[PDB]
């Protein structure tokens, strides 16, 4: 509350530090289904059933131009990268298998990096 603060931490490298792991989502093997956005012509049924398309080049560039305000907003997104893959996948897929891959490496450099 006012005047009153937890104490401060240090989130001088978060910037540096997402970018690493999104580097490293963007070489991962199965990262295919993800790097680019959805073609909204092509596939149809994306457009009306996927409310907010995400995809790991639009996150890079949003990263790069200061659009995420902290690290959980960035976290935030790549995590709707699988939900929306989850959402359109049977999981019995290879896109499917891509999703719940990715989504597990995520989560692993994420508590390694910042928990």
């Amino acid at each position: 509350s006012m005047s009153v603060k937890k104490p401060k931490r240090d989130d001088s490298k978060d910037l540096a530090l997402c970018s690493m792991i999104l580097t490293e989502m963007e070489t991962h093997e199965d990262a295919w289904p993800f790097l680019l956005p959805v073609n909204l012509k092509l596939v149809p049924g994306y457009k009306k059933v996927i409310k907010k398309p995400m995809d790991f080049s639009t996150i890079r560039e949003k990263l790069s131009s200061g659009q995420y305000p902290n690290l959980e907003t960035f976290a935030l997104d790549v995590r709707l990268v699988f939900d929306n893959c989850e959402t359109f996948n049977e999981d019995d897929s290879d896109i499917g298998r891509a999703g719940h891959n990715m989504r597990k490496y995520f989560e692993k450099k994420w508590t390694d990096t910042f928990k």
